[PDB]
């Protein structure tokens, strides 16, 4: 499903009312109608792109998701969504969702704050995986405290897991998200609910290697997201276009023989449920999107 029938394209009053029902689909309440008028525009040019590229015989194909109504300019302006990102013998597959070490898929707005969520996100999963307990930790205290790291204006995986490392994190409920940089309030917080023991960094522009490391735990990784393909991406095994000025930082929780199954943090309305699976096995050192460029993931003994 990609988001429309092609009944719908036959005329500018059923665009419009396909336009309407992809806004309530989506629960888009626009600031006036004027900004209305403007994202059916924007809109209908996407759906125009999207009809068109899902005519060839690529691997994946794009859809009417979530960003649907934003122009890539927009939507890659702050580079990532809604820069998030600065400069032997495995299974088959895998799949951490399939172990219940994966919290829901999670949503970081218009806040360039993706660096924040894919660390968590592998925290979360290695606690899981050492103690039986699946708990959310606060994306927000990471953004609001990690002084490696510039907020809402992109940041450092690194940086976060090591601050959890050292110090720690409170739950999610403890320290919930606002999608917007305040300051650090860690101490008023009391004790910290869970602390690592390390961050390892995976041997760059290696493949081999970065499977390794997600058959033993989610992985934190980075990619290059700011493409229109990649904005509008709906399902399947995703080849390309993209180049390798990574831009974006994710969470590998799984794999297959073709691809590397990715964790998002746009929501589940954009993509697979939330996810995207990258392909893999091209030889390309950099990773399809850069993806084998820059992965660290926590220690916990
Ligand atoms: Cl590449
Ligand atoms: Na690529």
């Amino acid at each position: 499903i990609v988001g429309y029938s092609q009944n719908d394209l036959t005329s500018t009053e059923r665009l419009i009312q396909l336009f309407e029902s992809w806004m309530l689909k989506h629960n888009k309440i626009y600031k006036n109608i004027d900004e209305k008028i403007y994202r059916f525009e924007i809109f209908k040019d996407n759906l125009k792109y999207i009809d068109e590229t899902n005519k060839k015989n690529n691997s994946y194909w794009l859809g009417l998701n979530v960003f649907a109504d934003m122009s890539n300019d927009e939507f890659k302006e702050k580079y990532t969504g809604s820069y998030t990102t600065t400069e032997v013998n495995i299974p088959e597959y895998v799949d951490w969702r399939q172990k219940g070490a994966v919290t829901p898929v999670k949503n970081q707005g218009s806040c360039g704050s993706a660096w924040a969520f894919s660390a968590v996100s592998t925290i979360e999963s290695i606690i899981k995986i050492r103690t039986g307990n699946l708990n959310e930790y606060s994306e927000q205290e990471l953004l609001d405290c990690d002084r490696r790291s510039y907020g809402c204006n992109g940041g450092y995986p690194w940086s976060a897991l090591q601050l959890v490392a050292q110090y720690g994190i409170h739950y999610r409920n403890t320290y919930p998200y606002e999608g917007v940089q305040r300051y650090c309030r860690s101490r008023e917080k009391g004790p910290y609910a869970a602390k690592t023991d390390g961050v390892r960094q995976v041997q760059p522009y290696n493949e081999g290697a970065l499977l390794y490391s997600i058959a033993n735990q989610p992985v934190s990784v980075v990619l290059e997201a700011a493409g229109k393909d990649f904005q509008l991406y709906r399902g399947g095994i995703f080849v390309g276009p993209c180049g390798n000025k990574v831009d974006h930082a994710v969470a590998a929780v799984g794999y297959g023989p073709n691809y590397i199954l990715i964790r998002n943090s746009w929501g589940t309305g954009w993509g697979e449920n939330g996810y995207i699976r990258i392909k893999r096995g091209t030889g390309n050192s950099y990773g399809v999107c850069g993806l084998y460029t820059s992965s660290f993931y926590p220690v916990k003994n």
